[PDB]
């Protein structure tokens, strides 16, 4: 026992599967976007209540939470569209177009200095092989400064983070590579093969020597950032762990959800990883070279499967979210030890 679950409530406003789900840099309030574009914003501590609730009329993709204004969110559209939006006026405050033909903003990431953002645009899919650009923001303008040209060819982008002081990003795309971004220089430091298949997500090891991805080929992998595609370890997740994730009755009728949100999720130092499983969160420690991956805890409570997660630690306690293809949303509140 590395933690004790303190509470699991349920979020239960949505009424369509997850996309994403994300707690904001606050660490007090929860955005979460299914697949009907209905966006909601909540608190959960005491009680879950809802904050702002709103249908979107074009298609939502994506979703970032601002690292210096609490308050605002980005929304990344399905039709050349990124929206920034006040959780608290409950209101856009603007929707900038970008000038091209790839509607699809799959990713957003804001640096941690809240001056700039980066967003994916990719073409439309077929199966997502297809071109797509990474795009550099300036917060203040709302205006795009530059495109990232990706090599071999430009492709669709799934998945950004930034490092702690953000002059790094790590990207994952569709052609399995990862791509990680001086962003200083505004150049490809490195870049590898990571994945046969789609990468979905990545993320930094709160030390930034490594970078952990996990795709379509059922791996999750950690990377030796100071090395480019020296694995530093590799497990074979269950495969539902990062699906496609399937609900079916016995009618013939199924609903296919393939993986968008975040995949993955940690502590606040990165010693134990959050992930997906058709019954709950599976949380496993990290570290080890070890051969099978160590399976610490399950989180439980889904009568569906979960799609994507989340893990904030705020107030020297835990906030797990686990998403599943009902529309619910479980917060588990652990506490370390
Ligand atoms: C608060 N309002 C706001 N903030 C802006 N940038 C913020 C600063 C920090 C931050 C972060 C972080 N961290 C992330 C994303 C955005 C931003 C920019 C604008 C803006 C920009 C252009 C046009 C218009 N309007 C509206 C009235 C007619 C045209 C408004 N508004």
């Amino acid at each position: 026992q590395p933690f004790i679950v303190l509470g699991q409530e349920e979020y239960g406003e949505h009424h369509s599967s997850i996309m994403h789900c994300r707690v904001d840099c606050s660490g007090r309030r929860v955005a979460s976007l299914d697949v009907d574009g209905v966006i909601k914003v909540w608190s959960f501590n005491p009680i879950m209540q809802t904050k702002a609730s709103s249908i979107s009329k074009s298609p939502l993709l994506s979703l970032e939470w601002a690292t210096k204004r609490d308050r605002l969110l980005l929304l990344g559209s399905g039709v050349g569209t990124v929206r920034l939006y006040d959780t608290e006026a409950k209101k856009n405050l603007c929707e900038i177009n970008i000038n091209d033909n790839m509607p699809r903003i799959l990713s957003l990431a804001c640096s941690p200095n809240g001056a700039s953002f980066v967003c994916s645009a990719a073409a439309p899919s077929l199966m997502n092989q297809v071109p797509g650009r990474l795009l550099l923001w300036d917060t203040k303008t709302m205006k795009q400064q530059l495109q990232f040209s990706l090599d071999p060819e430009p492709i669709a982008i799934n998945c950004t983070a930034f490092n702690h002081n953000g002059n790094l990003l790590v990207t994952g795309a569709a052609d399995g590579v990862i791509r990680l971004f001086d962003m200083q220089q505004h150049e490809c430091a490195m870049s590898w093969r990571a994945h046969y298949g789609e990468v979905y997500s990545v993320e930094f090891s709160y030390d930034e020597n490594t970078v952990y991805s996990i795709g379509e080929d059922g791996k999750f992998i950690q990377w030796n950032i100071h090395k480019s595609g020296l694995k530093v370890s590799e497990y074979s997740l269950p495969s539902d762990a990062t699906g496609p994730f399937v609900l079916s009755g016995y009618s013939g009728y199924k609903q296919v959800q393939v993986p968008r949100g975040r995949l993955f999720a940690f502590d606040s130092e990165g010693n134990y990883m959050l992930t997906c499983s058709a019954t709950g969160g599976v949380i496993y420690k990290l570290g080890g070279d070890e051969k099978v991956l160590e399976s610490c805890l399950s989180l439980g409570g889904h009568r569906a499967p979960v799609v994507t997660v989340d893990w904030s630690t705020a107030m020297d306690c835990g906030t797990c979210l686990t998403a599943s293809m009902d529309g619910k949303i479980k917060l588990t509140t652990l506490l370390a030890h």
